[PDB]
Parts: structure tokens; sequence; C-alpha cells
């Protein structure tokens, strides 16, 4: 299969006066490229995909594609939906705009059955000829793509090559790779990047890498080179920031951290997301003190 | 406050050849009206709001408004979204399409903080001058509107008049009405309709009432008259069907039952929803035999 | 069946210099009797049964039996264990010491299957000729007596007459009484005493009644007479104290409250239980100021 | 600190006509020694400690100590209790009976606070001069030893050297070893033995090793020698048996497998534990056929 693996960043989407700051966005993607990232994920969960318009979705993908031109860095575009017809259209659109692959979140809110999830992803995979990464985050969606459904999709659909797991369940990661060792398991939970990689995971889609792209890329590349000692050392050092970046719902902490570090101009979200509490604002600032944050 | 309470039905959305069956939809609402229902909820969770287009959202609301004209039955239109700007637009559309009130689900997937939830609903409430009922279903959304946030919204916003609770948490129902006895607590979980009403709840938004509107109507009106003995009797008799209607994710079982009862032509869903398993199809059919299902 | 229902108190066990304060214990029981309580539960969870010796178990049961003599008040002795051979011995023990019935918690820690739970309680019930109340508290035991297992035990074992439910699950309470309306469902969760009673529950085994026995007794008798308005009023008024009495693991808050009220001489627990933090000590003290606490 | 690490077995306790089969117990331990195990754990959870008498506790510890004498295999005796005074006595008795260290489960059922857990284990640690391993299994105890409490106990008490984790929470494993890399984190959940070891865990206390001691000891020794490829291979191969051994509550499946393998004479438990369902009996038998089971 064609795959998209390695160190990847779920890009935040900076706002300026309520609009997407397109210049800041490209600047941030170039900063990821210059710090060893292998792929960028525009308009994922961390990018506030839920509150962007379809045109903003396209703008972010196009900027990502344009900024990665002439580099090895791939664009794995977020294109999920709770409606299969919309997810198919979003997958096709992302392919139009030049994306290298698709990240497709499991349907949220409507809690489809495993049979429904299979038909959902089959339709998406059959609509394009680029790689498709499943995305399991039951804490957000209210549903879980079971191991059996993931493996069936991997084996039955040419484009589907793995899953981004954000479920806090290392047992499921063992289950997945013990029964289907050919799939690409991608960590969607920064604090446990190293345990997923050390079990045969092949990449991360990281929130923390927005702030510390050099450290996350180094961790991932050490692990991929089977230098497990050095990968674990970075994972252990990153634990404090990895956890504080979820003291409130992502991406509220990571955007707060990017603002405190001077990497974005304004601490601006789109409702229903908003600024953190003053206490959590201060807690994030404290945790950042121990880390060296790359500039532009 | 202006309120919409009593026995209410979360209307299923019948499909025919991939399209909303507009004739069937009106016929089902008329059947609800003729069996003692006090309000209907077009395009809620049970109505597959996630997979309908904006045009189909508009059409279902318009059919409900037109069908309820000249009756006492109110239209409480589903108008929630995980994007505040989108929820505001849907609320304004429902008011302009003639809805009597709004049912607004808590933002799904992006997990806003309580502060974000407050600002989200404040913006919705200020955009219209019709009643707004909050809707808490953390099993589907991944977030919980806290009692403090519900009570703050009730006291701060004139049009927010209560909450549809679908959280299986009777402790919270006590918490809500002990600290704010003026709000309208509405049961969003059929199996525990009677316990919520007996604690001072003033209505239900029911899945079961699609199939058994006369029984749910009788249950609610018995309870509202403090005939708790007769209300509990109906709630107990309904437990088996109330539970089997969630053997798979709602609305898969209720649509299956409506099809088995001859109330809809086609057992059609929009992906990622699909037909139940063969075993659950047979279990739903068996449980239905205990109950007298009104026709048209 | 022979039953023990009504307003019942899970008695705290006061300590003085590391030993059971036997005079205080008797005086506290008399105070419960004089404030309308229908039965007392020595050496339940609230009585720190886990850290008492078998000799101290006997002493508490004997004091309860002797103090209730010549009154209508029954003694429902705690007699559970995670070992069936030990639970049988404790049940026979309590019957021999003159207890009117036994409360037998589901086996903790070793997580028996439903079949094992059935055989466990069958063995206890066949060992005595006094009523047996099951006790489901999965948050403490790590296991759940299913509705099916409870109903089978009620129907198959003559002395098993109901269950004390401490699971926060009003759906299960509907399930239990809809399928077996002859059983005695007893609330083991103070905050939701009224909802359980209004669905046909026939008593409470209360923590709060240690502090406010007159209020819990009145709530229960209002509810048993279907004076739901009055019962709900008390339940709502009690919500704040009902919740603060679990700000730390019971019986740490209730013993703190009893000490603050002057009802026990020393705030002494047996390890691993200990004094609350200073912040929760102050929270309990503040909440108590809203309630009228009866003396001796 | 003095430590007990490596591949360890939570020994089942075979019964014959209701009594501990002492000859079988010795035979099974010698079998563990012959297949590379580094320590044995008599009368843990897997050993049905809850239903053994004090005299049976001593017999099992004495048989383990004598069978391991003159070998390098250590005896890590189960000595926990929900009562601190009892846990202190059990620790002293295990020491007197010749154990090399103690495994002390967190108090079950009574749910002590973190302050209470600290004082509980401090009292245990001060009562003996042999190593003490904490044991966190919240699914059984209803309480969790927090990372902060574990680390404080490790730093404040000379005998306390690590924790057996059975919580399915690899995030906590990173948390523990990132903040206190000197502690001995021991896997108490077979399915994730390799992920815990690859993050710096230093041993396992295994259920599966009762049946497959050679495979578990090799997995552990591969991992400790930093041969992660071979450790993961065994962990992946063992996943099916690792999961089926918990299709019902441990130790019901492992005793069933040991009986099916001919390693014990009778499939006898002490109530409330009992034989598995006929369906799970067959599933266990089917899974076992894929594995080479060492004899005596
Ligand atoms: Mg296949
Ligand atoms: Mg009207
Ligand atoms: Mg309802
Ligand atoms: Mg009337």
């Amino acid at each position: 299969k064609n795959i998209i693996i390695g160190a990847m960043t779920a890009l935040i989407t900076p706002f300026k006066n309520g609009k997407v700051d397109e210049q800041s966005y490209a600047r941030l993607i170039k900063r990821q490229i210059e710090n060893g990232i292998d792929a960028v994920v525009p308009v994922g969960t961390t990018g506030e995909s839920a509150t962007l318009t379809h045109e903003e979705h396209r703008t972010c993908i196009e900027i990502a594609v344009e900024t990665c031109k002439g580099t090895k860095v791939k664009v794995l575009a977020g294109a999920g939906s709770d409606a299969t017809h919309e997810a198919v259209g979003l997958a096709k659109f992302a392919k139009e705009h030049g994306a290298d692959g698709i990240l497709s979140v499991a349907p949220y809110y409507n809690k489809p059955t495993q049979q429904g999830l299979y038909e959902h992803y089959k339709a998406i995979a059959q609509s394009v000829d680029i790689p498709v990464l499943l995305y399991n985050v039951p804490g957000r969606t209210g549903c879980e793509i079971s191991t059996d459904t993931i493996i069936k999709l991997f084996r039955d659909c040419e484009n589907i090559y793995g899953v981004k797991e954000a479920s806090g369940n290392i047992d499921k990661c063992v289950d997945l790779l013990a029964h289907e060792p050919r799939m690409m398991l991608i960590s969607g939970e920064d604090a446990i990047n190293y345990p997923i990689l050390s079990n045969g995971g092949k990449g991360v889609i990281s929130v923390t890498s927005n702030l510390l792209p050099d450290m996350i890329s180094a961790l991932t590349h050490f692990a991929l080179d089977e230098n497990y000692k050095e990968a674990k050392k970075i994972n252990d050092e990153l634990y404090n920031i990895n956890k504080i970046l979820f003291c409130e719902s992502n991406p509220i902490p990571i955007k707060t951290a990017m603002y405190l570090a001077g990497l974005i101009e304004s601490l601006e979200f789109r409702l229903p997301l908003c600024s953190p509490s003053k206490e959590n604002f201060a807690k994030i600032e404290e945790v950042m003190k121990k880390y060296k944050i790359k500039g532009f």
C-alpha cells in the first residue's frame, strides 16, 4: 500500500479578527518543515475543523499543499464527517486540492454500528486513489472503530493503510498489530507516543509538535531507527507538556502555548471554543518554562 | 418564561429511494397529533439530523410547522451544531420557518469548556425570541453541560427555559431541580420517563412515542396530573420496548419497528447508519408483539 | 416474605483511644430510635466493618439488638464477605446474636461471575431463617449483581426479599421493579432517596440519617404514604448535605459531621481511613450550618 | 533499594476435595523454576487469597519458600488487606515464614483517600525489613494509588521499591517512570507485558505464566536485554491466550486452562468463584491449542 507515516503535526489554525490568518498559517507550516516533520495534517481536530467553513477547509489545505511543494513533507488532509455523503465529498475535494492522503475521523454523534462504520469507510476509500488513514477518538465521537473493523477495512480497501489511535488503550494497539502487523498504527496521543512506536507504530499525529516540532520529530525518528533509549528519553522529558496541553480541551492549551511563545499573534478561537481559565493559562505558562521552544 | 412541555416526539425521518419521504413524514406527524402528543421535534438525533442536507433540514421543519397549524401541537425544531455560528443560523432559520421553539444539542466532538458552552448558548438564545431547550447527551457529544452552567443559562437568558436530559443520571436531575425549581426538565431517556417526571420534570422528548404515541402521551399526562400510580404502570409496561429500542444506536431500532409495524414503506437509513443485524431485527419484532400499535 | 423496610440507618462506629466506644454506640442508637428510624444497620460499610475484628462485630450487633428491644426498631446486621464460607458464618453469627435480618454486601475484590454470585447468596440464605437483603455497590466491590441475578435470588430463595442499591442507576431501579414488583428495593444512595422511593422502593439505608435521622425518617414516611410533594421537598433540601457527605469516601465525612455536631467525642478512624483534609473539614462544617441537627 | 524483579508468576492455588493440594502446589512451583521464572507470588489475587484461611496462607508461603530454596527464584508473598492492622500482621507473618518480599494490594472496598493509602503502606513498610511492592488494581479495589502517592512512598519508605500495575493505563506507566525512573514498575496485566517493559518496566507478575512459564519468562528476559523485537514477538503471539484468560474473572480461566492441560487434578474453586460457563470453557480450550504447553 501507499502509506504516509513518520512525524506529523495536527496543525492549529490561527485566527485574526475572526478570519483564518493565512500568512501565519503558512509561516507555521514552514516552521514544521524546518524542524524535521514528515507530514502535516491541516484541518484536523487540533485545527478546529468543526468551526471552519468549507471554503476555509479548502484554503487551509491549499496553503499546506503549496507550502510543502519542493519538500519531502506530505499533506495528510483532515476530511472526516458524521455523514458518509459529506465525507466522500470532502475526501474527493482534498484529492482535488493536491493532498497526499486523507485523515478521516470516525463519525461523531450519530454512533454508527460496526457494519455502518465499515460501509462508511469503504465508500470514502473507493472515492479517491490516495491513502486513507482511519482516526479513532471515542472520547470525542462517542463511538469506537473495533479492531476487527479496522483490520477488515485494511484488508478489503486498497487505500486504507492504518489508523490514528487516540483512545488511551495500549491493549488495543497490541491487538491491532498482533493480528495485522502490516498496518500503520499512528499515535494520536502525545503522552504515549513512545509506547505506541515501540510496539511497532510507525508515526505520530501530534498536538505537542505544534510547539516543539524538533523534539517530536526527533522522538519519532529515533524510534523508527530502533534507538528506543533516545526515543523514550524525549518521551519522558515531554510528559509534563504533553499532559498540560490537555488541561482543557485541545486545542485550547496548544493555542494558548503558541500565543505565550510568540508563535501566533492573538489568543483567538471560534466559539464554542474560547480562552482557558486564568488558572490554566498560568499552569500552561509554568510548564513551558522547562522547554526550549524553536522560533521561526 | 415561554415554555414547550408535555409529551413530545423526536420524529424519525423516513426515506424513500434515498430522499426524504415528504408524504410519509406529514402522515406520521398527523398520527402523533391524533394520539395526544403535545409537541413534535423535527430533525433531532432520532430524525438523523447529521445526514440531512440544509435543504432537507428546512423541508422537514416546514412540513412539521404546516402539519401542526390549527392544532395545539407545538414544533420544537432541532437546531444544534458544534459550531456556534452555525447553531445561531439554524436557530434563526427555524424561527423564520415558523417553529415554536428550538432544541439545541450541546456541541458534539469539539468538547467545549463550560465557559464555551455558556457563550455558545448565550449567542443562540440572543439570536431569536422563541423558547430554547438545552439538550445534554454526553454519550453522543463527548461533553456534559454541568448543572451550574444549565442554571446560569436559565437565569441569564430569557428564552432558555430548560434542558432535555439524556444522561442516565437521576442524581443530576435532583441537583437541577433542587437548586433551580423553575426550569423545565425534560426526559430524553424513555426508560426513565416516570422517575424524571415524578421528580418535577414537565415533559418527555421520546423515541418510543414514534411507535406508541398514545402510551407515552398517557404516561406524561397521568404524571403531570400527579396520577403517579397510573404513570408508573405505563412506564413499567413500556420498559421492554424502551430498552429494545436501543439494542443498536437510535434511530436504527425505532425505524426498524416503524417499518415492521407498517408505518413506513422502506427500511432506509443514510450512511453511516444502516439496517440492524438479523438477530436484533428479530428481537425488536418479538418485543413489539407485547404492545398495541396504533395505525393511521 | 418476611421483610425489613422503612427508614434505616447505616450506623457509624465511634472509636475512643482505638477501641469501639460502646457507650457512645448505644447512645447513638437510642437517638436514632427516638427520631423515627425503623431499623438500624450495625457494621455496614458506614460502620467500618472492614477494619473491625470479629469480636467487635459481635459487640456492635449485640449492642444494637439490646438497645432495640422493646421497640418496633429492627436490627439489620451487616454480614457480608468476599468469601462465601465466611459470609455464611457471619450470617449465622448475626442470627444467633438476635439480629432481625442481615445485609450482605456483594463479594468485593475477587469479582465473582453472576453464577458465583447466585451460589454465594443461595448459600447465605439457606444458612439462616431470617430475612436477607442483598447489597449492590459496584463502586466499592468491583462487581455488579445484575437485575436478572437479583430477581432469580428473590424468586428462588425464601428469605431473600430485596436489594440495597448504591449504583446511581435509576434505569436499573425501573428494570428491577417492572419485572419483579414484589421485591423491596432499598435506596443506598441518599441524594436519590426520593426518586427510588417514588418508583416503588420501600425504604432507605441512609448515611445522612446518622446526622439528620428525623429528616430522613420523615422523607421516607411521606414517600411511603405517596405524599410525594412533601418527600421531594425534604429530598431537595437534603441534597447539599447528601452530596458533601461524600466529598471524601464514606464514612470520613459523616464521622466528621458527627464530631462537629458534638454527637461523638473523638474524630477517630481505623487505618486506612483517616481524617479529611482541612479544606473538606471546613466544607462539611459550612454545609452543616444550614440544617437543624437533633441532639440526644 | 533491595528489589525483586524479572519474570514472576501469580501462582494458582489448586484444591483437592476442598483442601489445598499441597503436593500439586509444590509440583507446579518446581515447574515454574524449570522454565526460567525469576520469582513466584503465592496467595495473590490469582491464588484466591480472599477465600484461603490464615493457616492456608502460611502453608502456601512455606511450600513456595521451601521449593525455591537452593535456587535463585525468589518468593514475593501476597500480604495485603483492606485493614491496616491486618496488613501489618500479614507482612510480618510472610517475613517470619521466609518470604523474600511482599506484594501488598491497595485496600479494597473501603476506598481510602490518598493520605490514607500513604499511612497504610507506611505502616506496612515499617513493620518488616524486606522489600515491599505496591499493587494497584482499581478495577478490583475501587481505589487508585495515584502516581504522586506511589512516588512519595517510594522516596519516603526504604522497603517500598515499586508497584505492580493492573490498570490498563500506559499513560500512568509513562508518568511513573518519567518522574521517578528509579522505581521498579511491574506489569500486572499480561496482554501489555511488552509495552510496560519497553518503557522501562523491570518485570511482570503474570497470570499466563501459570500455563506458559517459558514464554512469559523469555518475553521478560528478551525485553530486559533490550531485544525488543523478540519480546514483542512473544507478546503478540500470546495476545489471544492473554485475553481469553480474562473472559471470566481471573483466576477462573487460568484454573480452567491448567485443568484442561492436565496440570491440576480437579477444576475446583472456593465460592464465590466457580467453574466458567460451558461456552467460555470451550473458548478457553480452543485458544489453548495454538500454544505449546510445557509439562512437569
Ligand atoms: Mg477481510
Ligand atoms: Mg401552533
Ligand atoms: Mg423520553
Ligand atoms: Mg387531567
